[PDB]
């Protein structure tokens, strides 16, 4: 937790100094890379995602989503687009605090944060909003940096991939005050959105996985129901995309987010 906290700050100097070391000594530029992403992120608005909806592979694995993420842009050279678990609030999360989830690891291991800390319009108005239901605003980040590995090792080769930040409903705070139904239907027009985006974007593979069944509470099951019912049975994204990957690595016993997955798909 307090080696997480000096991972993340230091992934912050190497964002600021615009190159890092590598293991063997490689000393890698990134500076370009990350002024492209940032300069390439863009803010939609719900109603604008509306509009791109208007307009298959399948594996689940215990990958996190940049393993996931590596292994794809390794066997092709297409650009995967990967699902960030947002935070409607802080951007990385909790990452420079040392948090432990899926977004703060995606902001220790890439050039993430430079991109989201760009869009202060997000963060800002579901700060105002104070609705745990938060928004279909989604912050499409092309290109960025990744230069980690799971275990926090730099890479003496960073690859790029584009992320797709969007937040997942606090289920948590909403408790039983929201029906089952009317959280499902949140969760699978959200999702109708980013899947919109990504495919807009070009990218026909794609990084998932329990979004927003960390600290959020959302039922991994439903999750995993809300993306097939849009990828599969006819759905309005089935064959669209080449390839999906449900990236679920659970550390709880049992590993009860991948087991929901690797049932349904």
């Amino acid at each position: 937790r307090h080696s997480r906290r000096a991972i993340a700050a230091e992934t912050v100097e190497i964002l600021e100094r615009g190159r890092y070391t590598a293991p063997s000594g490689r000393v890698v530029p990134i500076a370009d890379h990350v002024a492209q992403a940032v300069r390439g992120t863009r803010l939609y608005r719900p109603e604008k995602l509306a509009v791109l909806l208007e307009g298959t592979r399948i594996e689940v694995t215990e990958e996190t989503t940049l393993a996931a993420a590596r292994r794809l842009t390794g066997a092709a050279g297409d650009q995967v687009a990967c699902l960030n678990f947002a935070s409607a609030e802080h951007p990385g999360g909790g990452f420079l605090s040392g948090a432990h989830a899926q977004e703060a690891g995606l902001a220790r291991s890439s050039g993430l944060y430079a991109s989201l800390r760009a869009v202060p319009q997000f963060y800002a108005f579901h700060h105002r909003q104070r609705d745990p239901l938060y928004s279909d605003h989604l912050i499409y980040s092309p290109g960025v940096p990744v230069f980690r590995d799971d275990a926090g090792r730099l890479l003496e080769e960073p690859y790029r991939v584009a992320f797709l930040t969007s937040p997942a409903p606090n289920r948590r705070a909403i408790g039983d005050l929201r029906t089952v139904e009317e959280i499902g239907r949140v969760l699978r027009g959200r999702a109708a959105k980013v899947l919109a985006a990504a495919r807009h974007h070009g990218h026909r593979r794609l990084v998932l996985g329990a979004w927003g069944c960390g600290v959020f509470g959302n039922d991994p099951a439903q999750v995993a129901e809300t993306f097939a019912g849009l990828l599969l049975d006819g759905g309005p994204f089935a064959g669209r995309f080449a390839h999906v990957v449900f990236a679920v690595w659970d550390t709880a016993p049992g590993a009860p987010r991948h087991a929901a997955f690797a049932r349904r798909f």
